[PDB]
Protein backbone atom coordinates (compact mmCIF):
# COMPACT_ATOMS: atom_id res chain seq x y z
CA UNK A 1 0.00 0.00 0.00
CA UNK A 2 0.86 3.66 -0.35
CA UNK A 3 2.34 5.22 2.79
CA UNK A 4 0.28 8.17 4.02
CA UNK A 5 0.25 8.42 7.84
CA UNK A 6 -2.80 10.66 8.01
CA UNK A 7 -4.86 8.51 5.62
CA UNK A 8 -5.64 11.54 3.35
CA UNK A 9 -4.44 9.45 0.31
CA UNK A 10 -7.23 6.96 0.81
CA UNK A 11 -10.97 7.01 0.18
CA UNK A 12 -13.13 7.97 3.18
CA UNK A 13 -15.46 5.49 4.85
CA UNK A 14 -19.02 6.42 5.78
CA UNK A 15 -21.12 5.75 8.88
CA UNK A 16 -22.46 2.59 7.23
CA UNK A 17 -18.88 1.24 7.10
CA UNK A 18 -18.80 1.55 3.32
CA UNK A 19 -16.06 3.19 1.25
CA UNK A 20 -17.92 4.96 -1.58
CA UNK A 21 -15.61 5.50 -4.56
CA UNK A 22 -17.53 7.57 -7.10
CA UNK A 23 -16.90 7.18 -10.80
CA UNK A 24 -17.99 8.27 -14.23
CA UNK A 25 -17.51 6.36 -17.50
CA UNK A 26 -16.92 8.00 -20.85
CA UNK A 27 -19.66 7.74 -23.47
CA UNK A 28 -17.13 6.05 -25.78
CA UNK A 29 -17.49 2.79 -23.83
CA UNK A 30 -19.98 0.33 -25.28
CA UNK A 31 -22.63 -1.64 -23.51
CA UNK A 32 -20.34 -4.68 -23.55
CA UNK A 33 -17.45 -2.62 -22.15
CA UNK A 34 -19.72 -1.47 -19.31
CA UNK A 35 -20.60 -5.11 -18.53
CA UNK A 36 -16.89 -5.85 -18.16
CA UNK A 37 -16.41 -2.84 -15.86
CA UNK A 38 -19.39 -4.04 -13.77
CA UNK A 39 -17.87 -7.48 -13.53
CA UNK A 40 -14.65 -5.96 -12.18
CA UNK A 41 -16.56 -3.87 -9.69
CA UNK A 42 -18.53 -6.89 -8.55
CA UNK A 43 -15.37 -8.62 -7.27
CA UNK A 44 -14.71 -5.73 -4.92
CA UNK A 45 -18.38 -5.62 -3.88
CA UNK A 46 -18.44 -9.38 -3.09
CA UNK A 47 -15.46 -9.41 -0.76
CA UNK A 48 -14.72 -5.93 0.57
CA UNK A 49 -16.41 -2.82 2.03
CA UNK A 50 -15.54 -0.82 -1.10
CA UNK A 51 -18.48 0.33 -3.23
CA UNK A 52 -17.88 1.91 -6.59
CA UNK A 53 -20.88 4.19 -7.07
CA UNK A 54 -22.01 6.34 -9.98
CA UNK A 55 -20.76 9.90 -9.27
CA UNK A 56 -23.30 12.60 -8.41
CA UNK A 57 -21.85 15.62 -6.68
CA UNK A 58 -18.69 14.25 -5.08
CA UNK A 59 -15.55 16.33 -5.55
CA UNK A 60 -13.19 13.31 -5.59
CA UNK A 61 -14.01 10.69 -8.20
CA UNK A 62 -12.68 8.42 -10.87
CA UNK A 63 -13.14 9.19 -14.55
CA UNK A 64 -12.93 6.03 -16.63
CA UNK A 65 -11.63 7.14 -20.05
CA UNK A 66 -10.49 5.67 -23.37
CA UNK A 67 -6.88 7.03 -23.31
CA UNK A 68 -3.54 5.56 -24.53
CA UNK A 69 -3.16 2.45 -22.33
CA UNK A 70 -4.41 0.96 -19.09
CA UNK A 71 -3.54 3.11 -16.08
CA UNK A 72 -4.68 4.77 -12.87
CA UNK A 73 -3.40 7.09 -10.20
CA UNK A 74 -2.34 5.49 -6.89
CA UNK A 75 -4.85 6.31 -4.16
CA UNK A 76 -7.26 9.21 -3.95
CA UNK A 77 -5.46 12.18 -5.51
CA UNK A 78 -8.11 14.92 -5.16
CA UNK A 79 -10.77 16.01 -7.62
CA UNK A 80 -11.29 14.12 -10.85
CA UNK A 81 -8.65 11.41 -11.36
CA UNK A 82 -8.32 9.36 -14.52
CA UNK A 83 -8.55 5.61 -14.93
CA UNK A 84 -7.67 4.78 -18.54
CA UNK A 85 -9.05 1.57 -20.05
CA UNK A 86 -8.02 1.90 -23.67
CA UNK A 87 -10.78 0.27 -25.67
CA UNK A 88 -8.34 -1.57 -27.89
CA UNK A 89 -6.19 -3.03 -25.13
CA UNK A 90 -7.66 -2.90 -21.68
CA UNK A 91 -11.34 -3.76 -21.38
CA UNK A 92 -11.04 -6.99 -19.42
CA UNK A 93 -12.35 -7.62 -15.93
CA UNK A 94 -8.93 -8.38 -14.44
CA UNK A 95 -7.26 -5.36 -16.04
CA UNK A 96 -10.09 -3.11 -14.80
CA UNK A 97 -9.71 -4.64 -11.30
CA UNK A 98 -5.97 -3.94 -11.47
CA UNK A 99 -6.46 -0.25 -12.32
CA UNK A 100 -9.22 0.22 -9.74
CA UNK A 101 -6.95 -1.37 -7.12
CA UNK A 102 -4.29 1.23 -7.94
CA UNK A 103 -6.95 3.90 -7.29
CA UNK A 104 -7.56 2.37 -3.84
CA UNK A 105 -3.91 2.92 -2.92
CA UNK A 106 -1.90 -0.12 -4.14
CA UNK A 107 1.37 -0.33 -6.06
CA UNK A 108 2.63 -3.15 -8.23
CA UNK A 109 3.71 -6.24 -6.34
CA UNK A 110 7.32 -6.21 -7.54
CA UNK A 111 7.64 -2.60 -6.30
CA UNK A 112 7.55 -3.92 -2.73
CA UNK A 113 10.47 -2.84 -0.57
CA UNK A 114 11.38 -6.55 -0.03
CA UNK A 115 10.98 -7.53 -3.68
CA UNK A 116 14.66 -8.44 -4.11
CA UNK A 117 14.05 -11.54 -1.99
CA UNK A 118 11.48 -12.81 -4.52
CA UNK A 119 12.44 -11.58 -8.00
CA UNK A 120 15.46 -10.63 -10.02
CA UNK A 121 15.10 -7.71 -12.42
CA UNK A 122 16.95 -8.28 -15.71
CA UNK A 123 17.62 -4.62 -16.45
CA UNK A 124 19.35 -5.33 -19.74
CA UNK A 125 16.08 -6.74 -21.14
CA UNK A 126 13.94 -3.68 -20.37
CA UNK A 127 13.00 -1.29 -23.18
CA UNK A 128 14.95 1.97 -23.08
CA UNK A 129 13.38 4.52 -20.76
CA UNK A 130 11.06 1.94 -19.16
CA UNK A 131 13.24 0.98 -16.21
CA UNK A 132 11.39 3.42 -13.94
CA UNK A 133 8.49 0.96 -13.98
CA UNK A 134 10.73 -1.53 -12.10
CA UNK A 135 11.77 0.77 -9.30
CA UNK A 136 11.08 -0.21 -5.76
CA UNK A 137 8.52 2.11 -4.23
CA UNK A 138 7.92 3.28 -0.65
CA UNK A 139 5.58 0.48 0.38
CA UNK A 140 3.61 -0.35 3.48
CA UNK A 141 3.40 -4.12 3.11
CA UNK A 142 0.72 -4.37 5.82
CA UNK A 143 2.44 -7.40 7.34
CA UNK A 144 1.47 -9.52 4.30
CA UNK A 145 3.76 -11.80 2.35
CA UNK A 146 4.96 -11.24 -1.17
CA UNK A 147 2.39 -12.69 -3.57
CA UNK A 148 3.61 -13.92 -6.93
CA UNK A 149 -0.09 -14.45 -7.76
CA UNK A 150 -1.09 -10.85 -7.05
CA UNK A 151 -3.14 -9.10 -9.70
CA UNK A 152 -0.64 -6.28 -9.19
CA UNK A 153 2.44 -8.33 -10.28
CA UNK A 154 4.00 -7.79 -13.69
CA UNK A 155 4.52 -10.77 -15.98
CA UNK A 156 7.97 -12.06 -16.86
CA UNK A 157 8.22 -10.12 -20.13
CA UNK A 158 6.76 -6.74 -19.04
CA UNK A 159 8.33 -3.89 -21.03
CA UNK A 160 10.69 -6.28 -22.86
CA UNK A 161 13.14 -4.47 -25.18
CA UNK A 162 12.60 -7.19 -27.78
CA UNK A 163 9.68 -9.53 -27.79
CA UNK A 164 9.73 -12.40 -25.33
CA UNK A 165 12.83 -11.35 -23.37
CA UNK A 166 12.44 -11.83 -19.63
CA UNK A 167 12.63 -8.68 -17.53
CA UNK A 168 11.58 -10.37 -14.26
CA UNK A 169 12.76 -13.78 -13.00
CA UNK A 170 11.20 -15.24 -9.84
CA UNK A 171 13.83 -16.47 -7.36
CA UNK A 172 14.83 -19.04 -6.23
CA UNK A 173 12.22 -20.92 -8.30
CA UNK A 174 12.14 -19.33 -11.76
CA UNK A 175 9.16 -21.47 -12.82
CA UNK A 176 6.68 -19.74 -10.54
CA UNK A 177 4.00 -17.95 -12.56
CA UNK A 178 3.62 -14.18 -12.36
CA UNK A 179 1.38 -11.69 -14.17
CA UNK A 180 -2.11 -13.22 -13.91
CA UNK A 181 -4.93 -10.90 -14.93
CA UNK A 182 -7.85 -13.17 -14.02
CA UNK A 183 -8.76 -11.25 -10.84
CA UNK A 184 -7.78 -9.99 -7.41
CA UNK A 185 -5.88 -12.58 -5.39
CA UNK A 186 -6.77 -13.64 -1.87
CA UNK A 187 -3.88 -11.51 -0.58
CA UNK A 188 -4.89 -8.54 -2.73
CA UNK A 189 -8.35 -8.71 -1.13
CA UNK A 190 -6.95 -9.09 2.40
CA UNK A 191 -4.84 -5.99 1.84
CA UNK A 192 -7.90 -3.94 0.77
CA UNK A 193 -9.88 -5.05 3.79
CA UNK A 194 -6.99 -4.29 6.12
CA UNK A 195 -6.29 -0.84 4.65
CA UNK A 196 -9.95 0.22 4.85
CA UNK A 197 -10.83 -1.53 8.11
CA UNK A 198 -13.72 -3.38 6.59
ZN1 LIG B 1 -0.50 -1.31 -12.80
Amino acid sequence: ALICEDKSCFWKKNANNIVEVPYVVSGEFSINDKSVIANAISIFHAQTCIRFVPRSIQADYLSIENKDGCYSAIGRTGGKQVVSLNRKGCVYSGIAQHELNHALGFYHEQSRSDRDQYVRINWNNISPGMAYNFLKQKTNNQNTPYDYGSLMHYGKTAFAIQPGLETITPIPDENVQIGQRQGLSKIDILRINKLYGC
